């Protein structure tokens, strides 16, 4: 049995931009002297050692700088116990942006561009076009485009993803949906915007 444990106990855990999370370490020891140190891969930043049972590390209104290794390490008896995790900090997009805001025959693209964004790795950041709750077939994707955003402190990212349109057939759909979802250990995000797709003579009353 482990005399050291960390709640939450998983190896990585994900915390958005501006929330909080608590890492509770607690060393069980029956002998006097116990200590129980929070620190980062190294020290350069400060490491914190205490002489107790239960030592809490609380990230306040996280910044990207609060991503990275954390370790407990525990001492009792003599002996060295350890558990390392890793903070992942995301920032699920606050807005996505639809060019066109409304689709008419005729048009032959899609633009979605999510605003304030990261991680934007293919792999954690998706974009899907949607008819009804499906993907649409066929919708050829141009490759995100990804400019820097620089909010407070913190790099940020804005991502446009574009597709060409299929032939959307009939009856033509009410809408289409770009959605991002963003998928980390645990957790899995989504936002979804509506795209009116109107009808043949709207281009006619502007």
């Amino acid at each position: 049995v482990k005399p050291l444990q960390v709640e939450p106990p998983e190896p990585v855990v994900a915390v958005a931009l501006g929330a909080s999370r608590q890492l509770t370490c607690r060393l069980a020891c029956a002998d006097r002297g116990a200590s129980v140190q929070w620190r980062g891969l190294d020290t350069s930043l400060g490491a914190v050692q205490s002489d107790t049972g239960r030592s809490v590390l609380t990230v306040r209104n996280a910044s990207l700088s609060a991503a990275g290794t954390r370790v407990c390490v525990g001492s009792c008896g003599g002996r060295t116990f350890q558990h390392t995790v890793q903070l992942l900090v995301y920032a699920f997009p606050n807005q996505l942006t639809v060019s066109p805001a409304a689709l008419v025959p005729g048009d032959p693209e899609v633009a979605c561009t999510a605003h304030k964004v990261t991680p934007v790795d293919p792999n954690a950041l998706s974009f899907s076009l949607l008819v009804g709750g499906q993907e649409l077939e066929g919708a050829q994707a141009l490759g995100p485009e990804v400019q820097q955003e620089p909010i407070g402190g913190d790099v940020l990212f804005r991502v446009t993803e574009r597709w060409r349109l299929p032939p959307l057939g009939t009856p033509v759909p009410p809408a289409l949906y770009c959605q991002a979802t963003m998928r980390l250990p645990g957790l899995e995000l989504s936002h979804r915007q509506a795209i009116p797709v109107l009808g043949g003579e709207n281009l006619y009353f502007q």
